[PDB]
């Protein structure tokens, strides 16, 4: 009824979402908003990602994809609590950034869907484009940036945008940061204000 | 010689847990140790125990999923313990993955995908099940299911085919000393005979 709100920024690497979190976070009363990353790395999981993302040690393709779904499920009561206690989570990735990697690596969309079936639903889910400023600005120190990958990775996020059973929102990359961040600061706490109800179930 | 990575397998009541406690009792309790999958201590492993008693649900590709998951947490603990020439009694590993997952409708093949890469067994001990086990699984957890198992055994049977790992049934018509024995030297032979680095599952 007066739950906390569940809102997820997803985006191509250098996306700028991080930072726009970071605002949010800073433009919003502190004891009833909490701050939420995926891969979460202070998990066993977690740091496996880790170790896989920092080059320094390898997994085949689709054991990264099951350490990434499980590290999310590891939180799926942690964020389910939160919400009930009237906090809002602001999540960095999600089960979208989970689902469009593993396809653009070769696994089915659909497939990788039904194993994030039944985590907490988002009630917003905010995407931001990234211009060929941003989209060439993966120069590959992780893992995952290349820029044909990238691209295939934007594929998988738009399949995923024009499904429509998840409400998104996506804030184009031709505004001026300081526009960006005014409009995210809105919406979001727009969302904060008017969010009732129980928890929903995402693809289920 | 580095450890051993000794699997213990078997349909559900089949005595597994059982026959690894006896083997926790007749051999020097420092360079043996005990690991049971699912490992319920981490919080993989207590979900998976809630959706097991039915306290929770999951769809079936989630319950897969954390049961691999919940192996890959204890991979490199598995590796360091070998190495450092421990030896590991494993209640339940990688092929429970495969043949339960694979009963409930899953690509055999697809299942393994998951499962490999992790440290490969020395040796398997599958514990054969009587009617007495059999007829055992009442319903009390989510699997104890008397069909369900049959098909679980059928999996259990595909993989013993492959002639990949090394596997050793152990007959149901044995009583219980002469049973505890013979596994307890097979596997104190399979301490004494472990060569080479250690393996990496359907790689
Ligand atoms: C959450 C998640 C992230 N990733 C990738 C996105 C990034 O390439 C990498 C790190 O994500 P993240 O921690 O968000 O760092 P960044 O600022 O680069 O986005 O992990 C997946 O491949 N699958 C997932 O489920
Ligand atoms: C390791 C593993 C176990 N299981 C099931 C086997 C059992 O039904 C259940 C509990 O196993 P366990 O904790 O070993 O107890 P017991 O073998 O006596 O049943 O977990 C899977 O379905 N997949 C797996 O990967
Ligand atoms: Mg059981």
């Amino acid at each position: 009824m007066s739950r906390g709100a569940l809102i997820v920024f997803e985006g191509l690497d250098k996306s700028g979402k991080t930072t726009q979190c970071m605002n949010i976070m800073e433009s919003i009363p502190a004891n009833t908003i909490k701050y939420l990353n995926f891969p979460q790395r202070s998990t066993v999981t977690g740091k496996m990602i880790d170790d896989y993302l920092t080059r320094k040690k390898t997994y085949n393709d689709h054991i990264v994809n099951l350490l990434f779904c499980a590290n999310r499920w590891e939180f799926a009561s942690f964020i389910q609590e939160q919400l009930e206690q009237g906090i809002t989570l602001i999540v960095d990735r999600y089960a979208f950034s989970g689902v469009a990697y593993a396809a653009a690596k070769g696994a089915s969309m659909t497939l990788s869907k039904s194993y994030e079936s039944g985590l907490p639903k988002p009630d917003l889910v905010i995407f931001l484009e990234s211009g060929s400023k941003e989209i060439n600005r993966n120069v590959g120190e992780e893992i995952y940036e290349d820029v044909t990958f990238q691209q295939k990775v934007l594929q998988e996020y738009k399949k995923m945008i024009e499904e429509g059973d998840i409400h998104w929102q996506i804030i184009s990359s031709e505004f001026e940061e300081d526009v960006k961040k005014e409009l995210i600061k809105n919406i979001v706490i727009e969302a904060i204000h008017t969010v009732t109800g129980p928890v929903g179930q995402l693809w289920m």
